[PDB]
C-alpha cells in the first residue's frame, strides 16, 4: 500500500519524524484547504523542529555541563549588583566574535556559575560548541593524558571547541606543573576562542594559586588582554534561601 | 519567508536532491490536484531513488574494480561449454546465502573474468559488499601490512567484504611466504563468506605455485568443501576479436 | 638601470632565451616600427619554440636511445614487402589512440628497429612519451628490481612511458622467471599503453623461447587482442650495404 | 612419512609439540608432521639436573 512505503522511505532517510508529522499534516490539510506548497512547508517545519531538538540533545550529551539552566531564571532584583545591559551583551554573544574571555569573580553562593552556564547553553542553542570542565578536573585530565601519551588528542579537544568553561578556578590550589598545564591551555587558547571563567580569588593570589608568579603573571596577561571582568558581590544565595525555607 | 526556509530545511535534512525534486513534485500535484498521500510518496521515492543510485556509485567507487562490465555484454553462442542455466543461477547470488565459493578455471582469453565481475557488479547493486583484487596484489598487501604492523587492518578489509574476487591466480608463481599469507587469508575466509576466484592452472599445479605440497593440499581443501567450479575451454575472446577485425 | 633590471627580471622569469629574443626583435622592431602586439607574439613564439626544442632534446636523452633515425632517411623501394601506406599510417600514430601493439617481424638485416626508433623519435617530438629497452636488459632491470624490494619502482617507470619498444625479442632464450617478468611487464600494459616490439620469431617459437606455452599463449593474447604486426621478408639491408662496398 | 607405519624413528627432542610449528618455520607442516608421528608414538617426558653437570661437580669433590 501507500502508507507502508511511505514509512519505509522516512525511516531509510532517517525520518520517522516524516512517517508522524506526515500524518498530523495530512490530516490537517485533509479537514483544511492547503496548498501542496504549503503541506510540503508544514511538514519541512515538523522535520526540522524535530531534528533541532535531537540535534540539541545530542549537543548536551556530547558536552559536559554541571546542569541545566537559563539566563530568564536568574533574578536581578535580588542581586542588583549585576547590571541587565552587560548580561544581555553577553548574551547576545556578540563578546564570542570579537573573542573576548568572560570572568566572574566574587564570593561564592552569588551565582555567577548560573549565568556561565546560561550563556553556554544559549551558544549551544545557536550552534557554538561549547564544553566545561572544573579547574581540578581539567587539571587531572592533562596531567592523566601527559602520563598515558595521549596529550596531543586532550589539548586538541580541549582547544578545537569554540567555548570552553572553566570552572572551580580558586578552591583547589595548583602546583607547577598544573600551572604549566593551565598555561598550555590558555597559550592554545590565547586569541582562537574564548574562556567563560569563574573564580573566588582576586589576581593577585593566582601567583600563590599556580605556585609560580610568572607563570600567574603570564597568563594572566594573556587572558586579560581581550577580557571582560564582572566583580559581583552580595549575599549568598544558598544562605539566604535557607533562611527563607527556615522563616 | 517560505522558500527560502524550505531550502534550509532540505539542505538541513542533507537532500538537496529532494529540495529539488519536491519542486518538481509539488509542481506536478498543484497541476492535477494529486493527494497528499500521493504527493509524499512521490517525493519518498524519487529521493530514495537517487539516494540508492548515489550510494551504489560510492560503493563502485570504494571497491577497486578493475572495469565496469555487465553479464548483458557477454556471448553464450561462441562459448558452448559455459550453460546459460547456470550462469543466471550465479547471477541470482543464491550463492552468497548458501555460503559456495564461485571459482572459474582455464586457459587465458576465455572470459572468465568477465562473469566474476559481472556477478559482483550485481552483488553490489543489491547492497552486498564486493571486493575485487588480484593474487600478486593480495600477496602484496598482505605482506605490506605484516611489515608495517597493521596486519590486523588489512585482514580485517579483505575478509569483512561478502564477496572477495581474486585475479590472476596462476599466471605468478608464489613462494611459501606468499603461500601462508593467503592461506590466512582463506582461513579467515573458510566458512564465513563466499569467495570468488579465476585461474588457469589445475588444482595439482597449485602445489608448485605455492612451494609446498602441504600447503596447496589445505588450501585447496578449505577452499573446494564449499565450491562450485565452472571449468571453461575454448577459443580465446581475444583472439577471436584479432580475428575479426582482420577479416 | 634599465638594461641590467631587465636581463634580471627575464632570469628571474626564468626566460634568458626571452631576454635575447627581444634583444634581436627589439632591433627589428626599430627597424621597421612592429606593433607591441607582433613584437611580443614574436617574443614569445621565439620563446616557446627554442623551450620546445631543449625539452625534445632533453626527452631524447632521457630515453634509451642508441641513435637517433627518421623514416625520411628509408628507402622503401630496397624492401618491397613494407607497403608506403601502412608506414606512413603507423606514423600517423592512430594506433595510439586505439591502443593497438606494433610487432615487426622478419629475417635479420632488413630494418624493423629502423621504423620502431623512428616511431619513437615521432612520439618525443609530438609530445608522446617513448622509452626503448631490449628484452634482456628489461629482464635484468626486472630481476634486480625483484631482488632489491624495488620492483613498484622499476614497474612504475616502465609502465608510465606511453610507448614501450621492446627489441631484440627472440634472439635469446628466456627462463621461467623471466617469463613471469615479462608477463607482468605486459599485464601493466594489457590495455593501458601501446608496445612497439620487434622480433625474428615466429609466435609459435615464443613457447620455447619463454620456456612456458600457457605464459606465451597469455602474453600473445595480450599483446595481439589490438595489434597490427608487419611481418617483413627480403634481402639484409647490411647484407646489400655490403654488396655494395664490395662493389 | 616413509618411515611412517613403516619402521620405528626414535627421536630426541628438547622442544615441546607446540613449538615445532616455530622450529620448522610452518604450522601446518609442523601439524602434519606431529599427527602422523603420534599416530605410533611413544613419549618419554624426561626431568633432571644434567647428568653432565653432576658428573662435573662428583669431579670437582
Ligand atoms: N538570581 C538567582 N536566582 C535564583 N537562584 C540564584 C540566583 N543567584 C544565585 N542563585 C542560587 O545560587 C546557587 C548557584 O550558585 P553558583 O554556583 O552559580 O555560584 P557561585 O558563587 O559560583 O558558587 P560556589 O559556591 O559553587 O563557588 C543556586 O542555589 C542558585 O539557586
Ligand atoms: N563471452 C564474452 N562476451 C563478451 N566479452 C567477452 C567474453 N569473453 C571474454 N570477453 C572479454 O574479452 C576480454 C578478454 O577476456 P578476459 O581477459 O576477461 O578473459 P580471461 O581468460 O580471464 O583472461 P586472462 O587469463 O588473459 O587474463 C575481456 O574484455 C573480457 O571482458
Ligand atoms: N630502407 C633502408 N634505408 C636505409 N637504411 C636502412 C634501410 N633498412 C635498413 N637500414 C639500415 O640497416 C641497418 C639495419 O637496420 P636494423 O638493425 O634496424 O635491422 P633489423 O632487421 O631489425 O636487424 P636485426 O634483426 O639484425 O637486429 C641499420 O643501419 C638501418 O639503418
Ligand atoms: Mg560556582
Ligand atoms: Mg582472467
Ligand atoms: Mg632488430
Amino acid at each position: 500500500n501507500m502508507k507502508e512505503r511511505i514509512h519505509e522511505y522516512c525511516h531509510r532517510l532517517h525520518l520517522p519524524v516524516m512517517a508522524e508529522r506526515w500524518s498530523a499534516m495530512a490530516e490537517y490539510a485533509s479537514t483544511h484547504n492547503i496548498s501542496y506548497s504549503e503541506f510540503l512547508f508544514r511538514l519541512l517545519e515538523a522535520e526540522i523542529v524535530e531534528k533541532q531538538a535531537r540535534s540539541i540533545q545530542t549537543l548536551i550529551k556530547l558536552s559536559k555541563l554541571p546542569y541545566r539552566k537559563t539566563i530568564d531564571t536568574f533574578d536581578f532584583t535580588a542581586q542588583p549588583s549585576v547590571d541587565e545591559r552587560r548580561i544581555r551583551e553577553l548574551l547576545t554573544l556578540s563578546f564570542i566574535d570579537r573573542k573576548e574571555n568572560i570572568l566572574f569573580l566574587g564570593p561564592p553562593g552569588i551565582g555567577k556559575t548560573h549565568l556561565a552556564i546560561s550563556i553556554g547553553m544559549e551558544a549551544i542553542a545557536r550552534g557554538y560548541k561549547t564544553y566545561f570542565i572544573t579547574a581540578h578536573d581539567l587539571v587531572n585530565q592533562l596531567r592523566r593524558a601527559d602520563q598515558e601519551g595521549k596529550l596531543e588528542k586532550k589539548l586538541r579537544v580541549f582547544v578545537k571547541p569554540t567555548v570552553l568553561i572553566i570552572d572551580q578556578m580558586g578552591y583547589l590550589k595548583l602546583d607547577p606543573n598544573s600551572a604549566h598545564y593551565l598555561f598550555q591551555v590558555i597559550a592554545r587558547r590565547y586569541e582562537h576562542a574564548p574562556i567563560i571563567l569563574t573564580s573566588n580569588k582576586s589576581f593577585g593570589e593566582w601567583g600563590e594559586i599556580v605556585g609560580d608568579s610568572v607563570l600567574a603573571t603570564a597568563m594572566l596577561d594573556r587572558l586579560l588582554h581581550h577580557s571582560i571582568i564582572f566583580n559581583l558581590k552580595g549575599e549568598s544565595y544558598r544562605l539566604r534561601e535557607k533562611r527563607l525555607q527556615e522563616e
